[PDB]
């Protein structure tokens, strides 16, 4: 309504921008049991230690990974619901470098985001997975244990639990006003950082396109706003840029990358606060770091279900 004069501003370059963040790599793979590579980020061979090259259009994507990894991929692709197995713990074929693989389906096939695992030891990997999930359930029960009719205390508790879970320098709750401008209504930050609590920002800083995408893609991580985006090489038969809207590694729009650089938020993690209207974006939990940061997928998943629990409790206290 207030941003009506923008139309669908930015939506095409956010959905199909052609670039990923360099901390990981992306593969698009045929969804017909051939595992043919349809597209790959130009850094894939480098990140997989693999410089007919194994990373080339039409090659078998399974041959990038260890033989036991290929079996997990075959299972995940054939599963009734691909999201249930995310993330896969898989190894590159030649170097045995471990990755979390996050799979999703698009128009043309399956996208695989590969995020390097910053531990080889499987047991410490499991210990990280486990601790996060149990931290989210603990956070959720602590939100359940909260005296009702106090949205401010709910927001102040959320920011403390998310800051302990994620380790970001600054964690905020950003609430959208009626006129679509926002306000920082709760903050937990490193004590040598200037507070943003109580600050108001124009509606135009978060365009309708971005607000809309947060309904389907509820958690977005940016590892380094200064990182050079990586282009996607695609099969010449694809008539438009790959859909990256569901990718964990989608590069920020250059206007946002510059916004983050000007704010000194080198890294961010942004999560949707969704309530019933059938669903409304009430606000965001916005995490900033003053250095690069890329937390493992299991911690981001644990945040996502904490945020579902926050939305439901918030939606109860609002209808009440
Ligand atoms: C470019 C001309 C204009 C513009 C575009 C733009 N913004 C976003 C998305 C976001 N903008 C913010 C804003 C804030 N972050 C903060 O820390 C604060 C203070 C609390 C504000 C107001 C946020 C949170 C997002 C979401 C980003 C994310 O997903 O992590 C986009 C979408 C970017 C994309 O790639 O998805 C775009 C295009 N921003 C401007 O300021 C210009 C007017």
């Amino acid at each position: 309504e207030n941003l009506y004069f923008q139309g669908a501003a930015y939506l095409s370059r956010i959905q199909r921008g052609g670039h990923i963040q360099p901390f990981g790599c992306t593969l698009a793979v045929a969804d017909d049991s051939s595992f043919r590579l349809l597209a790959f980020s130009e850094n894939a061979a480098d990140l997989l230690d693999l410089s007919p090259p194994p990373v080339s259009l039409g090659a078998d994507a399974r041959l990038l990974f260890s033989p036991s990894s290929a079996v997990l991929l075959e299972r995940a692709f054939a599963a009734r619901e691909i999201s249930l197995l995310n993330p896969l713990w898989i190894h590159s074929r030649v170097s045995s470098k471990p990755f979390y693989a996050i799979l999703h389906r698009i128009d043309v096939g399956v996208v695989i985001d590969l995020e390097p695992a910053r531990t080889e030891d499987p047991a410490l990997s499991i210990a990280g997975a486990v601790q996060s999930q149990k931290l989210a359930v603990r956070a959720i029960s602590r939100l359940q244990a909260l005296p009702g009719g106090d949205i401010k205390l709910l927001c102040d508790t959320v920011v403390e639990h998310v800051r302990e879970l994620t380790g970001y320098d600054r964690v905020m709750v950003y609430r959208f006003h009626e006129d679509e401008h926002g306000e920082v209504v709760a903050e937990s930050r490193r004590d040598n950082l200037e507070p943003y609590l109580g600050l108001h920002y124009p509606a135009t800083d978060i365009p309708q396109a971005s607000r809309f995408l947060f309904r389907q893609n509820r958690v977005r991580m940016i590892a380094d706003c200064h990182a050079t985006p990586v282009r996607v090489i695609q099969d010449p038969g694809m008539s438009q840029p790959l859909c990256l809207v569901g990718s964990t590694l989608r590069a920020p729009h250059g206007c946002h990358a510059q916004y983050m650089a000007n704010m000194g938020s080198i890294a961010s993690l942004v999560m949707a606060v969704i309530i019933s209207s059938a669903m409304k974006l009430w606000g965001l939990v916005v995490c900033h770091h003053t250095s690069p940061r890329c937390i493992p997928f299991p911690l981001r998943y644990a945040c996502e279900f904490l945020m579902q629990a926050f939305g439901l409790q918030l939606n109860m206290e609002l209808q009440l």
